[PDB]
């Protein structure tokens, strides 16, 4: 029993962190087989980035403008080029802990783990979500960019999520491992701004079958709704709708708690319309979004 | 900016995880040198649990009968011995992947991250706080005793936490590394229940100056108080005594914010006193206890 915002153990992604330094700016780089991949904002100046052309910057930079450290060990660059917002530098040795990998874009709405590094030093692992609006709520300080974001499946490493910037908000944007950001950020300074966000309806769902199951039942009821008298509900209060393909994924947790989706829906509703009456839900007093209804299913599994 | 409940990265524990198997029980052990340590009760049956002898249940095994496997390598066992509530199992071969490492005991209110597995693989990271009874309210499910709770320092596995059972109210218990449980908790068939409990008050004063660091600022306010009348309120709301020892450690988080510690105890005691009214700190409507002031200056340096 028990449920914890739990990240993939890291180890598999510790191995693949370096350094990259590129004049006075040190971030982070991910080597796997004999690349290393940073944000293409180290080649820059302070003053670069308010209009930076990075081809023009880039054709000005030579491989010995690059120095790549993986521990105490110095990388020789044999190569650089530019993938979107990414820097790809080859480097002449093959990093022989590179996992299975692939790089895959994820959806608003699905999670990942986060291993903020810093100095190409692992330092911390926090799961996260996508947020509908493709900002993600990190924890990331000076020197953190080219952390990466990934999941973990079975022996494999889906690398999705490299960091590049803090909005004013304090929440953060990134790319793909494509160097293509997820929303409409960039890697230049303006006046950019994250935009209105909402609450992922069939997470939360998600999280109220996993209080099912670890004896939270407070907020069940005998009623039901209909999906649209729902939908009518989630959009007053800022939830996604929720469609028939969510209560298609929902379905397992629904079979194993007996409480029909659009049963649970219904004290959604009732939770939104009223409030928790100063009670918690697996120690929270907040509707919860960040777990997928996978997370929930890997991580209750057989509790009943 | 930003403030998550971050757990270390797990690759050095993450090397030492195998797999013992005792009869039909699989649980985890720890390989570090030439010793895999793990519970004690993976020897027993469910009836020796209800009244077990473990030196007696433990003469009548030889070291054929513990198969212990580091991913697919058996590790032929040379000898076995009891240490408290742990077993210790010397392997024929020294694990190379073995880190720095110490066994240290931790107090109520300090945290650690936790390295679930199953089967001698890992599963996922959490962050988890010893409470004020000694149970850590963790996720676990079946096979997962023997995971180990620890924190790293430089290079330096401190292993804290191995973990041995599950309590009818669903938190855990467990012993150091050394086999001594934390808490009045026992590795026998009884109806032993958690104790009760207390909010750790330093931690929730780091975590409002965390708040503060990342500009949550509506719960502050121009008012003192003395720290008698503070242990008052602590009292009267279930918190733990705050010491002098305690506005001391907080000293560093008083000096990056300007905010005296008493002044922040003022806040607490308006918020102890008064509810939030519908307003969040650091992304939550609970008062949040599991941040000690040092995760706090890890993770908030120079944010300012
Ligand atoms: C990389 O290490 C670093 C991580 C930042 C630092 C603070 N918290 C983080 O997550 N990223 C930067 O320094 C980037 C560089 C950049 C990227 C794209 C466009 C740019 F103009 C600059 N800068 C920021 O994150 C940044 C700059 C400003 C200015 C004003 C308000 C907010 C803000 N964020
Ligand atoms: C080890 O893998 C396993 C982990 C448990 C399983 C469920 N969630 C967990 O964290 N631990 C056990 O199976 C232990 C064994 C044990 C240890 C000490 C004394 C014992 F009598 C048995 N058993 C439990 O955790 C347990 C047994 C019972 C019975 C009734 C109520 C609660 C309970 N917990």
């Amino acid at each position: 029993s028990g449920f914890r915002k739990m990240a993939f153990p890291s180890g598999k992604v510790e191995g693949c962190m370096v350094q990259v330094t590129c004049g006075t700016t040190t971030l982070n780089g991910l080597w796997l087989d004999d690349v290393v991949y940073c944000p293409r904002h180290v080649i820059c100046t302070s003053e670069d980035m308010l209009n930076p052309n990075y081809e023009d910057l880039l054709i000005r930079k030579s491989n010995h403008n690059f120095l790549v450290q993986a521990g105490n060990v110095q990388l020789r660059v044999i190569g650089h080029s530019m993938q979107n917002c990414v820097l790809k530098l080859k480097v002449d040795t093959a990093n022989p802990k590179t996992p299975k990998y692939k790089f895959v874009r994820i959806q608003p709405g699905q999670t990942f783990s986060v291993l903020a590094c810093y100095n190409g030093s692992p330092s911390g692992v926090y799961q996260c979500a996508m947020r509908p609006n493709f900002t993600i709520k990190g924890s990331f300080l000076n020197g953190s960019c080219g952390s990466v974001g990934f999941n973990i499946d079975y022996d494999c490493v889906s690398f999705c999520y490299m960091h590049h910037m803090e909005l004013p908000t304090g929440v953060h944007a990134g790319t793909d491992l494509e160097g293509n950001f997820y929303g409409p950020f960039v890697d230049r300074q303006t006046a950019q701004a994250a935009g209105t966000d909402t609450t992922i309806t069939v997470n939360v769902l998600a999280w109220l079958y996993a209080a099912v199951i670890n004896g939270d039942r407070w907020f069940l009821n005998r009623f039901t709704t209909t999906l649209n008298d729902f939908n009518l509900v989630a959009m007053k209060y800022n939830y996604e709708p929720l469609t028939q393909d969510h209560v298609d994924i929902l379905g397992p947790l629904s079979a194993q708690t007996g409480i029909a989706v659009l049963d649970m829906c219904a004290s959604l509703k009732e939770l939104l319309q009223n409030g928790m009456n100063g009670r918690t839900i697996l120690g929270s007093a907040l509707l919860e979004d960040e777990f997928t209804p996978f997370d929930v299913v890997r991580q209750c599994s057989g509790v009943t």
